[PDB]
């Protein structure tokens, strides 16, 4: 039975799942949930996922409500024995650790910045505060990449897919000029065919945020 | 060599690891990092974990910087064939999904509330706003418990360990009186021998928060 993905492509964690789906050529039914219209509070969706969040995957009787679980599940099912979710324990733990960095640190900070803009309007956000928090994330990722060309090791893993969608979102606002390894990695990611799955949603998010927040991102910032 | 855990027992994600260490009889070397003194920014610790967070586990050459990775790693190395981290794919994914709920939703919201107290003082926190956000988490967990005695199924898993430490922390402020499944589950968790590993740190957090936030929890 084909997996069903409830999605809003503006969302970075949704885009990571879209990227994996494209990378592994997985047949998935897409069901759109417009977050800015509050459709995630529809009684049926709420009953499916009380966290009212996307992505949400329905695959048979399995209901997953977090991009990182979805990434791992899809890797184990459509890339069984593969290197995206490595077979060797230490390597798999490294990937898991970076998936969790994306959730706990990078996404948390980007979400709190972007959500502030949605709630308060850009002109009323302490942008310098968020610049510091997100620059700190850039410095961390630069440190990770000083040892390897991918986030969790020498090969592409789920961690790269998870991190690149949020990094691309942070970089709508904050430039990467001071971060040579991060620039190299991001450019490499942009060369993947799977990266196309990031584009529509990133641009939609850009346009949506500028509308709701009443501002423009500096065009010079985004690496393209 | 044996695992080294950098820890501050006030931290909910530290306490889940302490619970697992007790549950599985794991021999670990503990190293205290006092977050309220900013010791997580000490040069050597920062070099080890640029996220300046606890728990951090060093196990040989493996450095883990997230409690959920630590729980999974320790279960895989020290509890092969156990039920805490089920080997059947669907069951494992359910546990993983709940671990990620704890990280992404429950802990995020509790951390935001508690940090607001630290930074603003309790008297200056929008408590109603946080009560709404955290009560929402209670509601969600009440739902998760509808078909089973534990968070991820009929048996105790890593998910319960991760969730109970944060839930016990939210419960410093907000009672479980309206949530019968959740209150039943929390009472059951408190009966586990391993839950003793949560006690010291929870109380230390209560005391630290009340001092730093210039207030007293209702539960105090
Ligand atoms: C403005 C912005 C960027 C704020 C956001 O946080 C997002 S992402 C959409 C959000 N999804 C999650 O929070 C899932 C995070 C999990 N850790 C994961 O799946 O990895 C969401 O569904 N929000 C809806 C809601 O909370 O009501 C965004 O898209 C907009
Ligand atoms: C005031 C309070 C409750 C705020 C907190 O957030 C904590 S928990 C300590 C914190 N640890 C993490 O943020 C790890 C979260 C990961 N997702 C995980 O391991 O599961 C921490 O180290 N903070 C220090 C810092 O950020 O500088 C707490 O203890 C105090």
């Amino acid at each position: 039975p084909k997996p069903i993905l409830y999605y809003d492509e503006r969302s970075p964690p949704v885009r990571s799942c879209l990227m994996l789906i494209k990378l592994l050529d997985i047949d998935v039914e897409l069901r759109f949930v417009n977050l800015f219209k509050g459709e995630q509070f529809q009684k049926d969706f709420l009953a499916l996922n009380p966290q009212h969040s996307v992505p949400t995957l329905v695959h048979g009787d399995l209901v997953l409500t977090d991009s990182h679980a979805i990434l791992i599940h899809l890797a184990e099912k459509f890339d069984e024995g593969g290197s995206l979710w490595p077979q060797e324990h230490a390597e798999r733990m490294k990937v898991l650790n970076l998936l969790l960095f994306e959730c706990s640190f990078l996404f948390r900070r980007d979400s709190d910045f972007m959500s502030a803009i949605v709630r308060q309007g850009f002109a009323n956000v302490d942008v310098a505060h968020h610049e510091r928090k997100l620059t700190e994330a850039y410095i961390i990722m630069e440190r990770y990449l000083e040892n390897s060309d991918f986030m969790a090791g020498p090969q592409l893993t789920l961690a790269d897919l998870s991190i690149v969608t949020t990094l691309s979102t942070v970089n709508l606002m904050f430039p990467l000029s001071q971060f040579p390894r991060l620039r190299r990695w991001f450019t490499a990611m942009q060369q993947l065919d799977a990266y196309e799955a990031n584009c529509s949603g990133l641009e939609k998010l850009r346009q949506t945020m500028e509308s709701v927040g009443s501002f423009q991102f500096p065009s010079s910032s985004a690496v393209v």
